[PDB]
C-alpha cells in the first residue's frame, strides 16, 4: 500500500481576494486513517492579509479522515495517482469564493497545488473587518453524480461578540484514476487554528475528522 500511518505534507497556495493577490506556503504532518492533520502555514506574498483567515482553512485533503470498515474511502483508494477537487463557498453576505485543489503524492508526502478566489466581501463585513472566531463543527455530506464524488455543507463562523455568520459549500472531488464509489455518507469536521502571529503571517492548522452513515 501507499498510505503510511503517518504522512507529510506540502502545498502552496496563490490566490485573490476582493482582486488583491496573495500566496500562502505550508509544510505539515497528518495521520491519515487517525483524521488527524497539523500544518505550518507562512504567507508569502499579498501580506500582512486584509481578510479573515477563517476563509482559507478548509483550503488547507480528505485522505486525512478516519474511514470506518463499512464506508468506501474515494479518497485513499485514489492514491498514488491522486485526486482534485473544485469548490464554491458561497456566504450569507454575497461574498464568494472559488478554490481548486491538485493533490498528487510523492514517497509519503502529499502536495497540494491550491488555487483561491474571493469576491464581492463587503467593506464592512466580517471577512474585511476580521471579525469571525472560528467554525463550528461541519458537517460535510457526500454523494456520488455522474461518476465522481459530490459534498455540501451548511457551516456557520461564530463572531466576535457573539452570533454567526453562515457560508455554504459545495465540492466536486475527481479521483484520476477508477476507484470504488461510496454510498451517502457524511465527514463531521473539526478545524481550529492553534495559533498565529499577530497579522497571520505564521499560522499553526490543525484538523480532525471522522466519516459517518
Amino acid at each position: 500500500s501507499v498510505i503510511k500511518p503517518d504522512m507529510k505534507i506540502k502545498l502552496r497556495m496563490e490566490g485573490a481576494v476582493n482582486g488583491h493577490p496573495f500566496a500562502i506556503e505550508g509544510v505539515g504532518l497528518g495521520k491519515p486513517f487517525e483524521g488527524k492533520q497539523s500544518m505550518d502555514l507562512k504567507v508569502k506574498e499579498g501580506g500582512p492579509l486584509p481578510f479573515a483567515y477563517d476563509i482559507l482553512t478548509m483550503a488547507f485533503n480528505r485522505v486525512f479522515a478516519k474511514y470506518p470498515e463499512n464506508i468506501v474511502d474515494y479518497f485513499k483508494q485514489s492514491f498514488p495517482e491522486g485526486y482534485s477537487w473544485e469548490r464554491s463557498m458561497i456566504y450569507e453576505d454575497g461574498g464568494i469564493c472559488n478554490a481548486t485543489n491538485d493533490i498528487t503524492l510523492d514517497g509519503d508526502c502529499y502536495i497540494c497545488e491550491i488555487r483561491f478566489d474571493g469576491v464581492n466581501f463587503p467593506a464592512n463585513g466580517p471577512v474585511m473587518q476580521k471579525r469571525t472566531v472560528k467554525w463550528e463543527l461541519s458537517t460535510e455530506k457526500l454523494y456520488v453524480r455522474d461518476g465522481v464524488l459530490k459534498s455540501d455543507g451548511n457551516y456557520a463562523l461564530s463572531l466576535e461578540g457573539g452570533g454567526h455568520y453562515r457560508c455554504d459549500f459545495k465540492t466536486t472531488y475527481k479521483a484520476k484514476k477508477v476507484v470504488q464509489l461510496p454510498d451517502y455518507h457524511s465527514v463531521d469536521h473539526h478545524i481550529e487554528i492553534i495559533s498565529h502571529d499577530k497579522d497571520y503571517s505564521n499560522v499553526n492548522l490543525h484538523e480532525h475528522a471522522e466519516a459517518h452513515s
